[PDB]
């Protein structure tokens, strides 16, 4: 046991509530059980093309450039954050983490080699074949800052140095645009105004600043808040929602069928379902008031929309709040609960949301984001700080 931040860190962020109808021990126990199941089902280390490599079993339909996709850099980043946070419960966490990192660097991007290509497939030919996706690299780079604070950077992998390289030579170089947004991946233009708001991981960017000193990250954070408010005052003045993809200046919803991902790229659909967690963590961890304002607006809308019943949330909404989807899944429900933690007036709703999510097992995408959300709202996602 060499963890400096062993699970459970059960931190108490200023101004935020946790579910309070059960004890902290009960919260931690639910997370341990959820991780047991998550790891058994999705954590894999069976790449014949990469002995010792680990990945997260995702769902990609069907082939990608002629390869059978097994996971994505998005899932790689989720699994890497989960692995470092569960270290001290998982006694093999550092071995798994270093195996996840081995995969992330072997399947490097064909464009910027400091990033990961977006597809994991069991072929040497796939290693270095694919371009990157911004959100995968954000989570992966952030996980190396957690790893640096969890195990230190004096062993086999220099986590801090790897993070600084990925952040500066990878994400800054390829994904931070001339307009101080984040583009879609390193295949995209440095001047692109196309963006995916679930990439706007405000609290990650704060950590990038604290561990690099590069004020670029603060100017991007400040710009993205401006973009969020400019978008929502025009296109979601009552719900506070944002679309799966955002284009142009002034920002507006992407067209339907954008990048052929779905008919609902103009709406609050499966990409944007993740946004409320990404935003609210900035209030929780760094005290950003603009994050509370955005989170409270979305939280108050969904609570009224559902009459305080989280099981009435559906999988997709128009920006004016009309239902697209039909059933509750955790990648929608749990971030709506997380968005609600900045006001103590939401305690009963947070408690109800906890009961809905804590044992909710379904598939890779909802389970992984559910576990990240559970870790954050129980206080077990701690802040990496350049202290000592």
């Amino acid at each position: 046991a060499k963890e400096m931040k062993p699970f459970p860190q059960q931190v108490n962020y200023a101004g935020v509530i946790k579910p309070n109808h059960v004890t902290q021990e009960s919260l931690n126990a639910s997370v341990r059980s959820y991780y047991d199941n998550w790891k058994k089902k999705y954590l894999k280390n069976d790449l014949s093309s990469l002995p010792g490599g680990y990945y997260v079993k995702g769902e990609i339909t069907g082939d990608a450039d002629g390869f059978k996709p097994l996971g994505t850099s998005e899932g790689q980043g989720y699994g890497m954050i989960i692995t470092v946070l569960m270290a001290g419960y998982d006694s093999n966490a550092q071995k798994i983490y270093d195996g996840l990192f081995k995969t992330a660097r072997t399947f490097k991007s064909s464009q910027n080699p400091n990033l990961m290509g977006w597809v994991v497939a069991d072929s040497k030919k796939a290693q270095g074949h694919f371009d990157s996706a911004t959100d995968g690299d954000l989570d992966i780079a952030y996980s190396l800052l957690l790893a640096h604070k969890q195990w230190g950077s004096n062993g086999t992998v220099n986590y801090l140095k790897e993070a600084q390289d990925m952040i500066t030579k990878g994400i800054k170089a390829s994904n931070v645009t001339n307009n101080n947004q984040l583009n879609l991946g390193d295949w995209d233009s440095k001047s692109s105004l196309d963006t995916r708001p679930s990439d706007w991981m405000m609290s990650h960017l704060r950590a990038f600043y604290e561990f690099t000193g590069d004020k670029t990250w603060l100017t991007v954070i400040n710009n993205l808040y401006d973009v969020y408010t400019q978008f929502s005052n025009k296109y979601s003045p009552n719900t506070g929602l944002i679309s799966d993809f955002v284009v142009k200046n002034p920002p507006q919803p992407a067209p339907k069928d954008f990048l052929d991902e779905s008919e609902y790229t103009n709406a609050y659909y499966y990409n944007a379902s993740r946004v409320p967690l990404r935003i609210v963590m900035d209030y929780a961890m760094y005290g950003e008031k603009r994050s509370k304002v955005i989170s409270d607006k979305v939280s108050s809308w969904i609570q009224n929309k559902t009459n305080g019943n989280p099981s009435k949330i559906v999988d997709g909404y128009q920006l004016n709040g009309s239902n697209i989807g039909s059933y509750p899944t955790a990648v929608f429900v749990s971030p709506f609960i997380a968005a609600s933690i900045t006001s103590s007036n939401n305690q009963k709703w947070v408690n109800s949301g906890w009961d809905w999510m804590k044992n909710k097992r379904e598939r890779y995408f909802s389970d992984s984001y559910n576990l990240l959300t559970m870790l954050f709202i129980t206080g077990n996602w701690w802040k990496p700080v350049p202290d000592d």
